[PDB]
């Protein structure tokens, strides 16, 4: 390709990339042991098979939730903050933020590990929602996710202190609109001077096609097992793919940036 991984690192070292936009998916959190509720032979999957569900995805369907919210709250309990820990990929993104280079981080994940790694909410677009906040299904009052933590950990369906309605985490269910902050793409993508794509199969719209929203003068760096989605289908001259294990790819980039010590120190502070 006209650009290498090292070329991208050198742009960053020269401070030519002050406004990095990042897109991440499930691939970045596999190293943290996040279980896939859809995958046969996880504890979460087997746990979900005691409920009268037609398929595991029904836990993200509203008509099922209002019939019985307990299956969804089983997933909430497993993925609620505290259970899992960020990995090097998350800390790399935290370093980008610390260095003042992160414009915005778009995530498909609901594991909340970006927040745990210390990336401020204002830098995040959690495209599938989050457990950091919740909303009463009846009166629409917002609450911090901490307010329902105890109920969640005790297998009690959390209820609103005003109207007693079920309080549901701000996780996006099928048919629901994307979160309001998704429309930050309108300003972020035209402004980006680098796009980083990590650990996503780019199979789902409209998240996938955000890759096309950056300018053609702007490099798109993919760190992923494979070349996927619009990057595969509509490649551009300044695209760079570092294909293989995501953690190995990130560590390669860290080396080319010359950020080995800072990563070491960050990780040690956080762990
Ligand atoms: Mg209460
Ligand atoms: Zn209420």
């Amino acid at each position: 390709g006209k650009l290498s991984l090292q070329d991208v690192a050198e742009l960053i070292r020269a401070r030519a990339c002050q406004r990095v936009v990042v897109m991440v998916g499930a691939g970045i959190s596999t190293p943290s042991g996040i279980p896939d509720f859809r995958s046969p032979g996880s504890g979460l999957y087997s746990n979900l098979q005691q409920y009268d569900l037609p398929y595991p995805e029904a836990i993200f369907e509203l008509p099922f939730f209002f019939h019985n919210p307990k299956p969804f709250f089983t997933l909430a309990k497993e993925l609620y903050p505290g259970n899992y820990k960020p990995n090097v990929t998350h800390y790399f993104l935290r370093l980008l933020h610390d260095k003042g280079l992160l414009l915005r981080l778009y995530t498909q994940n609901i594991d909340g590990l970006e927040r745990v790694s210390g990336i401020p909410a204002s830098k995040l677009v959690e495209a599938h929602g989050t457990f950091a906040s919740a909303t009463c299904t009846v009166c629409q009052r917002p609450f911090p996710g901490e307010d329902i933590r105890a109920d969640v950990m005790a297998d009690r369906v959390p209820r609103c202190p005003v109207c007693t309605g079920v309080v549901k985490p701000d996780i996006v269910f099928f048919g629901e609109p994307l979160p309001q902050r998704f429309l930050l793409h309108v300003v972020d993508f035209p402004m980006a001077d680098l796009l980083l794509i990590l650990g996503t199969s780019l199979e789902v719209e409209p998240f996938a096609s955000l890759t096309e929203a950056v300018r053609s003068s702007v490099p798109r760096l993919l760190i992923n097992r494979d070349l996927v989605g619009p990057l595969a289908w509509h490649p551009r001259s300044r695209d760079v793919a570092q294909l293989g294990d995501v953690v190995h790819g990130v560590e390669s980039l860290v080396e080319l940036l010359g950020w080995t010590e800072e990563m070491r120190d960050l990780v040690q502070r956080e762990t």
